[PDB]
C-alpha cells in the first residue's frame, strides 16, 4: 500500500520543500510515500473562482483514480495520533493505496468534498497548504512509527 | 506589546528555523515576535524526568517574568483562527508582553501549567516541537493580519 499525497501547488518554499522530504524519506520501501502536485489555478482580475476551484478537484480526482479518498478539510475527524495510528492499519485490510487530498488556499472542490471516503483536520485553524503538507507527511510518519514499534526519530 | 515565544530546544534544523523566522520576520515593529530558547535537560540513563523537567520548567518561567503566559498544551483551548484573533485584542487590552511555552516532546512542567494563565491546543495530534514553533509563529500571524485589515488571511 501507497500513501499519495494529492496537492494543490507546484514550487513550495525551500524550507517546506526540505522539511516535507525529511519525512517522506523516512518511510521504508514497503510504504512509498509520493506527492502528486496539481497546479493552483491563475486567479486574475475577472477569475471565474468556482470554475477554477472546480478544474483543481477535477485533477485532483484523477490523480487520485480508484484509491481510498482521504480528504484534508476543517471539519474532518480531529483524529489524535492513537486514532491516526489505528487508520494507518485500517487503510492496510482493503488492499488500495490511499490518496490524501490537500486543497490549495480556496479550498476543496464540492467535488472532492462528495468524493471523500473519510475526512481528518489537523486543527481548528485556518492553515497555510505548503505547512499543512509538512505537516501530513510528519503525522503519517508518527503514526507509521507507532504501527512498527518504533521510537520517534527526532532529527 | 511583544509576543516572545519560550521554547525547549537549541538544536532546530536550518529549515524549521527558516520556516519559523518566514513568519516571525512578517510581525510588525510595533508588535514585536521573540525567541527565546531554553536547554534541554540531559535524559541520561538515570536520570530523574521529573527532575528534569521541573528544571526546564524553572528557566521558562525566569524568562517569562511577569508576562501574560500561555502554553501550548494539548489539553488547551482548540482556537479557531478568528477566536486566535479575538485572543490577540484580549492580549493587547491586557498591557503586559505575552509569553508563549512549548515544552520539549515530555511537555511542561507541573510549575508551568500551574503558572498558564491561558492553555491553546494546536492540535488532538501529538505535534514535534518544531512543527509547534512554525505553527504558532504562523497563526498568530494569521491572527494578526485579520486584526489589522492586512490580506493575508
Amino acid at each position: 500500500m501507497k500513501l499519495q499525497l494529492v496537492a494543490v501547488g507546484t514550487k513550495m518554499p525551500d524550507w517546506v520543500q526540505t522539511g516535507f522530504t525529511e519525512y517522506l524519506r523516512r518511510f521504508p520501501k514497503d510504504m512509498p510515500f509520493e506527492l502528486i502536485e496539481i497546479p493552483a489555478g491563475k486567479r486574475g482580475k475577472n477569475a471565474d473562482i468556482k470554475r477554477i476551484l472546480d478544474k483543481e478537484g477535477e485533477q485532483m480526482l484523477a490523480a487520485a483514480g480508484k484509491n481510498r479518498i482521504v480528504t484534508l478539510d476543517i471539519p474532518g475527524k480531529p483524529w489524535d495520533t492513537p486514532q491516526l495510528a489505528a487508520e494507518l492499519e485500517r487503510w492496510k485490510l482493503d488492499g488500495r493505496d490511499v490518496s490524501l487530498l490537500i486543497g490549495g488556499p480556496e479550498g476543496l472542490s464540492p467535488a472532492c468534498k462528495a468524493a471523500a471516503e473519510q475526512s481528518w483536520s489537523l486543527s481548528a485553524l485556518t492553515l497555510p497548504h505548503p505547512l499543512v503538507r509538512v505537516l501530513v507527511a510528519e503525522s503519517l510518519y508518527r503514526a507509521w512509527s507507532i504501527t512498527t514499534n518504533h521510537p520517534y526519530h527526532r532529527e
